[PDB]
C-alpha cells in the first residue's frame, strides 16, 4: 500500500513530505525527522527557497546511514521563468546542486504558465507558453537520467491530454490540488486511463495558508469519519487520497504531525464512509488568481483550469 507505480516503472512512495513554507531554519530537521520516521519521498521546488537546507538534511541522512540515495524519492519543479528549452537543463542542474543530488526521481513543469527568464511575477513579464518545446527539453533531462521521471503540475485533463499527444516520454505525474474539498474526479479518471500518476498537493487543504481559504479538516464529514474510526481529521483526509490511488504531500515541521501523517497505511476508510465524501462542498483553494489576467494566455479561471468541477 506504501507506493504507487509510475509509467517509468519507478515506485513513488504514497506519502511525501511537503516543503512549501518550510522556512530554511526549520526545513532541515523536518526532512531529517520525517525520513527517520519512515518517509521516503520529499516534494521540493526552487521557488520554495529552501532546497540548499533540504540538501544539507539529505546529506546528514546519507552520512548517518539512515537511508541510501536509492531509498528516497526526491521531486523538484521547473519554475515559470525557466520554460525556454535552453533554460530547462540549467534550472534542473541548479536544483541538483542545491539538493546535492546527482539525479531527481521526478522533475515537474511547475505550471502551464511562463514568464521572461529572471523576472518577477507581474503581467508585463508574461510570455505565451510553449509547453511542447519545454517538454522536449524535459525529455532530454530524462534521457540523461538527471530526472529519472518527468511530469507536470497544475495541468487540467485537457492540457495533460494535449501534452500526451506530442510527448515521446509521457508525463509520469500530474501534481494537482487534491483533497476532500477538491476531489478532481475528471483528472483522476483521465490519469487512470492514460497511466499518469496523480500526486495530491495541499492534501489537508493547506490550513496554514490563509489566502487559500481551506477548511478541509473542519468538514463535518471528515470530523465524523475521524471520530467513527478513532483517527485524526488529517489521517482521514490523507487516507481518502491514498484509497483513490493518489500520492499525498502533507507538509509539517512538527515531529508529532510528521509521524501522524505517515500513519495512513495499516487501516482503511470503510466503503460506507467513503460514500459520505459525496456530501463535501467542492471548491478549488489554489485558484491561480495572479496568472488569470487580460495580459495572460488565461483570461479566465475557466481557460486556466479548462472548466473542471
Ligand atoms: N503547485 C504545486 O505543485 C504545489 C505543490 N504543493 C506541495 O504540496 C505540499 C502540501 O501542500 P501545502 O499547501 O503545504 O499544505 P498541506 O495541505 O500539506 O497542509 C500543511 C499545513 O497543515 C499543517 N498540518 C500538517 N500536518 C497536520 C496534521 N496532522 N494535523 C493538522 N495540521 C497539520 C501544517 O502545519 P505544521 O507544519 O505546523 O504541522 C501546515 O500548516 C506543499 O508543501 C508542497 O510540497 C503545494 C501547493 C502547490
Amino acid at each position: 500500500a506504501r507506493h504507487f507505480v509510475l509509467n517509468t516503472g519507478a515506485k513513488i512512495p504514497s506519502v511525501g513530505l511537503g516543503t512549501w513554507q518550510s522556512d530554511p531554519g526549520v526545513v532541515g530537521d523536518a526532512v531529517y525527522t520525517a525520513v527517520k520516521a519512515g518517509y521516503r519521498h520529499i516534494d521540493c521546488a526552487k521557488v520554495y527557497g529552501n532546497e540548499k537546507e533540504i540538501g544539507l538534511a539529505l546529506k546528514k541522512l546519507f552520512e548517518e546511514g539512515v537511508v541510501k540515495r536509492e531509498d528516497l524519492f526526491i521531486t523538484s519543479k521547473l519554475w515559470n521563468d525557466r520554460h525556454a528549452p535552453e533554460d530547462v537543463p540549467e534550472a534542473l542542474n541548479e536544483s541538483l546542486t542545491d539538493l546535492q543530488l546527482d539525479y531527481l526521481d521526478l522533475y515537474l513543469i511547475h505550471w502551464p504558465f511562463r514568464v521572461k527568464k529572471g523576472t518577477n511575477t507581474s503581467p508585463e513579464n508574461f510570455i505565451t507558453p510553449d509547453i511542447p518545446a519545454t517538454w522536449g527539453a524535459m525529455e532530454k533531462c530524462y534521457d540523461a537520467g538527471k530526472a529519472r521521471a518527468i511530469g507536470v503540475s497544475n495541468f487540467s485533463s485537457k492540457k495533460l491530454g494535449d501534452l500526451l499527444a506530442v510527448a515521446r516520454v509521457h508525463p509520469a505525474v500530474d501534481q494537482v490540488e487534491c483533497h476532500p474539498g477538491w476531489q478532481q474526479t475528471k483528472l483522476h479518471n483521465f490519469c487512470q486511463s492514460t497511466g499518469v500518476h496523480l500526486t495530491a498537493y495541499s492534501p489537508l487543504g493547506s490550513p496554514g495558508t490563509t489566502w487559500m481559504n481551506g477548511n478541509v479538516l473542519k468538514e463535518p464529514v471528515i470530523i465524523s469519519i475521524a471520530e467513527k474510526l478513532g483517527k485524526t481529521p488529517a489521517q482521514v483526509a490523507l487516507r481518502w487520497n491514498i484509497q483513490m490511488g493518489h500520492s499525498v504531500l502533507p507538509k509539517s515541521t512538527n515531529e508529532e504531525r510528521i509521524k501522524q501523517n505517515l500513519d495512513v497505511y495499516d487501516w482503511s476508510i470503510p466503503d460506507d464512509l467513503l460514500a459520505k465524501f459525496s456530501e463535501i462542498k467542492q471548491a478549488r483553494l489554489l485558484r491561480g488568481n495572479d496568472i488569470v489576467n487580460p495580459q495572460s494566455v488565461y483570461k479566465t479561471h475557466e481557460e486556466l483550469w479548462d472548466g473542471e468541477l
